DNA sequence: TTTTTTTTTTTTTTTTTTTTT
DNA sequence: AAAAAAAAAAAAAAAAAAAAA
């Protein structure tokens, strides 16, 4: 059924291309190369996690030789009330090496084992404010101990978080500031999004001024928004049998907000 | 005895078809396709709960397999100040999965485990103002690592927890609100309930202006009310060896409110 | 004396066939023929051993000379703490040899030399749970040496048992989740058992609403407590003279639960 | 009958060449020309035995002389809790000397006199993890006072094992470690076993898209889950009188993982 | 400025058995 | 007939990060 696999297909994610991505990615890449600790912080629904899935996949393990892949970058998102156990098991599974029975002591050393021969030059922790207080000792102790810059991406929140340690505060002091879309840089996103995220049979023509100021009003700028609007908005235009999105649809989605 | 049969059917409950019921059902119904998450807020005693049951037993799951059933839909409704290890225990549970001794970073694995293979298309909290505002990391990543939508139920009161919270108050954004019947939608589901709930010997007309006046000042919209005011006024009046509903019933009643 | 001698025979069990067993059955049989090795998981008194006793009499031992019998299907249920000498001791007296005394390494041998001649293509370890973790070394190289297909038969306890260990885990992930009754399977299931285990002078119709209400609460879709509550209710009822099942009996009985 | 000897066939097993397996081979010929002890990690079902089984074969024995049969390299597999009688009597039996009765003193000297004569240049074994920790040393007094390399095949658990006992940790310090599948070599592989490993008529198409997502899905770059996968559904696919297997038949055997 | 409320994270110990020699 | 080793668990508080009037 045609409707049914632009549904299954709709229902989907995908990365879009925007200037905000490839800004941290550069940024990024200058302290990969400099090893230097630094921040990501910025407003919920910005697309920061999104860019940093990007990262990850602009530079890939590398696997030429017998030895253990060479993975320059780990990307990791703890737990909630994460703990010093939790935080090791997750860096080691992700270089794919299993972790056996025993104790934090134990699998410390095991962790720096795995963490030498792979590259590993940037550990990026997301969301670091889910995180107990203790466990950022063990976090110091490998930005410290080896040549490793960790990114630490957070909200607005990280920030009360951080200033409650001073040794913590005093290594992290760089910062990047994500931020939300406003001006030319929305109404070129939205051209951007009908093209690309949409196949629809029939053109929205969403860049038109009568159902932008509709889209800005519904969004605030958060590409977040601008992503469930149109995502579910074209969903509900094609269960209906049309082949566009109607300035009806647009207005009964954003009635919803 | 007549009489015992009758008010030991009194005394139970059962689901009435309303236009507020209906309205959610198609409401969820595009959520469900569109994969998308959102609150539900009304008032006290309008029947917010019923209508999740009732929407629960639409979608019944199915077992034409050998295989575990494939559940679409799961409703839980968490104890008071719900941690971490009872929001998963419940949610297992109701997918017949019998819990294991263990920690929360067990059988928070379990729980993804028993949530992949099951459909599980879309999660329903009942009374979402009772979980530590620590669970809802746990909640946000069943909603983010999974393509499930979590519905939030909840009071006028889940909305002052939902905004102490910027990463959650973000992705529940939208929302649908229940309300409570006034005007002739009133008068039809009083017609409706002596219809359908009461079949008493000889007709009331509850209908009339007279008792309508009676029921409206009594009942002030709630569905909970007037559902006790005539399931009372019903078994008081049998138990009298009456066939009907007197307006003295119905006023001896309303005085106790 | 009729009594005593219904009595005598109401006490027994049987085999009563149903939709769950032949399913169970028809997997197995898959699972034999490409010698695959596949674990079988449910809650207890669902039936599960029960119907592993249906398949062993299903395929019956077949002697066309006089060579030691053609063993098709092995069933064993290790004892309590069961250790590498106990394994091999039971799987030899089942194949009817006698064993001689000796230590682990000579009899671990002439295991081999038995399991091997006589066809010997399943093997069903019910209660797997209940085993020593160093006893799965030896059970692993019976199924790695041998063209044999391991069952491991258990309840929801033996996983995690077996996430335990790397090597068992990954060799028996294929698993069917042997499940309880419900709907309509339930009602046909209550028709069938008075129709064919019940042999009472006159019917008791347990099929009726009023009664199945009662033996639905006190069942809760265990087919071991529907066997429980109809066979000791039939006891009860004939010992008091009655030639069918009361309610009054039904609903006694269920009190007791 | 047609059907039954492609079952036949398709139950059995076969080894189909591999990049990590000639990786491997290579590595080992340079350890046995300079006769280093090595070590061979990695996970379950990554296809480890299967390789060390090809190696042997690669170079066989050789008896074009008069002295006894000279085999170049021997594999065995200790059984569990492997104390020192059970391991010198395994390599004795593998180099064709029937062991007579004795004390582990008595041919300890006998295992010393038949590793001598045959060239016997490297000792492979295989499950390392599951022997004494007594043993290792008679392990390494064979490695010290032979010129025979010996590798220790095993997987993660075993460098629990290893680290708990200095001297046999330096002396097995240097290692290759085995890795899944992923990416091209992946696809590349499911091409390459349908024409090696499959036999049948017409043609299934396994690298395509839309089956192919379905198969890493289901194998998570295991060899030996896709060898599983493939093996069952080409058996279900012929018991059916199909002549290819189809895309059902793969979702119905990955819904059983 | 107070008063719980709980949580994991910990080892120390004490016995019991099943074979080798 | 006298020894060595591998389990295989029930204890009994306890210092403390976090939280609610
Ligand atoms: N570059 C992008 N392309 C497509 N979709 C995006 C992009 N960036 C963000 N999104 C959308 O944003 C939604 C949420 O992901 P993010 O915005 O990356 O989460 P976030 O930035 O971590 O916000 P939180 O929840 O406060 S941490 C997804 O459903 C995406 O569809
Ligand atoms: N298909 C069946 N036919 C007849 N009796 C059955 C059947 N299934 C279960 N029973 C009854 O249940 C008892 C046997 O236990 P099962 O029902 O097999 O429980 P189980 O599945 O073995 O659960 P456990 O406690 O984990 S062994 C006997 O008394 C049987 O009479
Ligand atoms: N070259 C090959 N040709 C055909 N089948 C293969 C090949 N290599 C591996 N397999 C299959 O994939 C599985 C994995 O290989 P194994 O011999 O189990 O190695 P392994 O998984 O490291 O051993 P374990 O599980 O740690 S004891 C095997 O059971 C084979 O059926
Ligand atoms: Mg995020
Ligand atoms: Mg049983
Ligand atoms: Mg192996």
């Amino acid at each position: 059924e045609w409707l049914q696999a632009e549904i299954a297909r709709l229902k989907g994610k995908s990365i879009v291309p925007l200037q905000q991505v490839k800004t941290l990615h550069d940024w990024l890449d200058g302290k990969r190369k400099a090893r230097k600790s630094c921040r990501v912080v910025g407003e919920s629904r910005t697309g920061k996690t999104v860019a940093c899935d990007a990262y990850r996949y602009r530079h890939k393990p590398q696997q030429e030789a017998g030895r253990p892949p060479t993975v320059p970058v780990v990307y990791i998102r703890p737990h909630q009330k994460c703990g010093p156990k939790d935080l090791f098991k997750k860096i080691t599974e992700y270089l794919k090496y299993r972790v056996t029975k025993g104790t934090v002591s134990d699998f410390r050393d095991r962790t720096i084992e795995v963490l030498k021969g792979c590259g590993v030059e940037m550990l990026i922790i997301d969301e670091a404010d889910r995180l107990k207080p203790e466990t950022f000792a063990d976090v110091r102790d490998i930005a410290e101990d080896l040549g490793i810059a960790v990114v630490l991406v957070g909200t607005d929140r990280l920030d009360a978080v951080i200033k409650r340690d001073e040794q913590v505060l005093e290594r992290f002091r760089a910062h990047l500031r994500f931020g939300k879309l406003s001006g030319e840089d929305f109404k070129n996103t939205v051209e951007m999004w009908e093209q690309m995220v949409l196949k629809l049979p029939v053109s929205s023509n969403l860049k038109s001024k009568e159902m932008l100021r509709i889209l800005t009003s519904a969004t605030e700028g958060y590409i977040g928004r601008l992503d469930e609007i149109l995502r579910e908005a074209a969903i509900r235009s094609l269960s209906r049998g049309l082949k566009k999105i109607d300035k009806a649809v647009l207005q009964e989605v954003a009635k919803e907000y």
